[PDB]
């Protein structure tokens, strides 16, 4: 399958979509209602784009993606259907980009927002400028370059998210597991639990779990995980810990202890202990990646929140 | 994560694991409790053996893949868990080396073997050399080469194993969906068909889904894939069909019928409709891979049984 | 290998190579008499920079890397030879840079700066921030991100370097051939001409050649070129022409003619034919690579000079 | 360029290079006078065969292979020159096969053919199944499998060859450089004296140079190359050393000394000192690569000659 084919391509949870696909080198069309400044990038990008809804824009896709639901009062979603052209939902769309580069899924009910534009910080100050996904939104702070041109794609995964079982990360954060969203889970927070076991195990072999054992729900799964895995907080058996917590006007200092490391001062704009965890698990998976202190303490600094 | 640890290496289906990780150019040591020809091919291949089992052995291993559930009085595995060393279970680490190459799984509950062997034949005949995994055990014809040499790999992939979910192929095989094993999923063939589509879309959006409409449960199930589907049988509304089905001695012939090409005889060395489905299976992969006709009947035409 | 020591990495024209081989993923060192914020950046990024000459800085390298401006006194140089450690000047590695990226050679005596610029330009406007070597000296536009991120490596090729032949690129211009530099081959003009031919043999079968075919030496070897070729020029004869140059202001204007194309009127920002040229050799990479229309007019349009 | 046309495609040199083009994924299509086995091989693997010379045959082709001269009456010949389609000789497209996998290139005027075949026959024993090229011949053990399937291609390269400087090699071995091809390079032992140096500094700077330094012109050379260098001999000063040279029966027995490993006893089937010295180079090469000691001493014995 060659041909991806975007109905709502102006839509902003689709561009972004089509923007790495045509990195990756696929075919991408398009239809819109109206077109924009959105639709013509990626037409300069090389998308063929349609305005209106008409059947005959689906002509010669070898996939569809919509925004929201299958709709089949949609011209262009019929006809996919008559032909058994399959219609794949945008959240699985996204997932998927994961398997084309070093996916890095931050996973945690609370947490995951800032925890993954942390780590884009600093990855980018270490000159890797990758791409990232908050809230469904591709993005990257290069802003002519196109969408998906780093090695690295940073991701938050949400739990209540269909496709949540179907990301492929190379690394996978759990800053906590909270009992929100049991009713994706039949409202038992056990299965919910399980879920994140499951989660974790999509790593490979060589892959990496990173691991808050401060939350006591991520402590108990922590033996069920057979995949390495490295821990972080303040607890003091945790592998990454801060020690010395303290606070200069309105921003946070503290010193991180590694494994096989000196101690490294750090600070943070942001206030709050959670804001400690989120640096911890991004200094977690940039060490791991062979990412210097300088790069580490420049983009946990210059993070503004 | 670089050097994998294989408690029990000389074992059936532990071998040919090893074996292939070799190949991929992983560092692969292993203990046995008696030297064989079996760790002596491997050790020409590079692997680093041990005799006896000793928690020394387990030194330097990223993980440890042992034989079944994990024998936690074997020191090895007991070093293992207590270094934080994941001590990942044979049938996972088998699963996984669908990552590294072309993957093609055989799913199904009856035919499963069969289909894997046919297109390992048919493959074979056009000279691609696919490395097989049946019943747990990797094989290849050529025998001086290592296994997982070829960029194919066709497994079975077993429903009732609890890695099922966990294939990463790009071309998936479902011959039909029975009851035989609802017990894994609590005694409910509901969630048994349910686990079949989940393990569809483990596919990727450009990959292949192989269905034999023949079976009613996977005609029902059909709908919800969301993938590039061909599907095969003997029904008039299949994509790739066998039609005037004929014998002569142990050999059964028949005319395979397929979108955009004319019509193919065949035959096939086994008895039954089961085995010129199986052959109409093994037809729709070779022809979606590009595989020649002739290399199709020779395939096929060529196997025992 | 997989340690490189460049002696003097702060220079002007090692620095840009250093951060290439970064990117690569190689281990990087380097000694240099000045600390500087090019010093600084390459630590950032991984790079072990020695201040001052010292033999023991180079312990550990696989390859020395040395400028012009390095003395075989220098005691890192010295200690290298004693150790039969390879010592490969700063123009030969940055002509094999082109092994890992995909290589666009603008070789020509004259107008190589400029039609490596309007490259870069084009590719840019295009989403693909090319890196690109003008004058021995690495750039692209993206100014956080690690040269060589993109898959493009555009770069001046110039006969009288050493390493002209050793570059292996993708794609190969020929802007047009002049007799500057007929002392580099025995101060004759035909070894020149085959040396140009050698230089486009390095192609390989499915690479391309882009041919001024207003050169009427360019012409004379056009029927050695054992590659594929696409022509340009005004020569009417020329695959790919500017007709109806005409002036409005300071910027020019011209209609490009392409195979199976419509006719797409263009503009630069600089006078004389030759800089039309340039345009065309820019237009025929552009096209064959797959970029718009769009980028092509945008790209050359916005370049300055 | 995607497809490749070869006229006389069934003949001695010129089939093997299709296959392997085929195993790359290449679009092949092929000329002869008669149908034949090795004809009908290729097609099973996916060629287009032609029976008979035709202008037709040539349609679609973005490349043409010839099996000597470009025979300009040849109707497929002519009407590829018209169309400006590029016409290679057999030699240089079997040459650029080495682009394409890790190339070990085995020069030297003499030695090149037993010193491959020692090259492939420790490579096989160690479960790699090299594909191997003698006398312009393509081979491997393996029969069924196409050939190129290996990640390895080994290949002598005769400095006589017009194609000697265009191989792109991973590993480059010189046994000797005698004179006997002088007139090559206008009857001057010093020219080819400088091709060889030129034909060594092809290897990219992460590559291999395995030099004889029992040949006084390799020892003469040796200083000039700058890329990585293992040199070997009976000369005391060589890293790589045969001592103890004995016989029994028919079998040549002899120790082999190696940096930084004990040494190991080894023997072959050939009489003579060169023998121990091509033995001495396959070691080199076997020991860089990593295969064992076992894989050595077997494929070395195992030698028939």
């Amino acid at each position: 399958h060659r041909r991806i084919h975007f109905v709502g391509i102006g839509g902003a949870g689709m561009c972004g979509i089509a923007e790495v696909l045509l990195n990756l080198g696929y075919e991408v069309s398009g239809s819109d209602l109206k077109a924009s400044a959105v639709t013509e990038r990626l037409e300069k990008f090389g998308a063929q784009i349609f305005i209106g809804h008409q059947a005959e824009n689906a002509d010669g896709a070898d996939v569809l993606v919509v925004s929201s639901a299958i709709n089949r009062a949609n011209p262009e979603v019929a006809s996919a259907l008559e032909r058994r052209i399959p219609v794949v939902p945008r959240a699985e769309m996204l997932a998927e980009l994961m398997r084309y580069r070093h996916g890095i899924a931050v996973a945690g009910t609370h947490g995951k927002t800032t925890t993954t534009s942390l780590i884009a910080s600093v990855f980018a100050a270490g000159g890797l400028d990758p791409t990232f996904v908050i809230g469904g939104r591709l993005n990257a702070a290069g802003t002519n370059a196109q969408l998906g041109a780093s090695r690295y794609l940073v991701a938050e995964a949400d739990e209540s998210d269909a496709s949540f079982l179907h990301l492929q990360p190379m690394v996978a954060v759990v800053t906590n597991i909270d009992a929100d969203h049991m009713a994706t889970y039949g409202g038992d927070f056990n299965k919910l639990k399980k879920t994140f076991v499951e989660f974790l195990h999509n790593l490979p072999f060589y892959g990496l779990a990173v691991m808050c054992v401060d939350d006591p729900v991520v402590r108990e799964i922590l033996p069920q995980i057979a995949r390495p895995t490295v821990t972080y907080g303040l607890s003091e058996d945790a592998d990454v810990r801060a020690i010395n917590i303290r606070q200069e006007g309105m921003r946070t200092w503290f010193t991180v202890l590694r494994p096989e490391r000196e101690p490294l001062d750090v600070s943070v704009n942001m206030p709050g202990l959670h804001n400690v965890l989120n640096s911890l698990a991004t200094i977690v998976i940039a060490t791991d990646e062979g990412i210097s202190d300088e790069a580490i303490v420049q983009g946990l600094s210059g993070f503004q929140g």
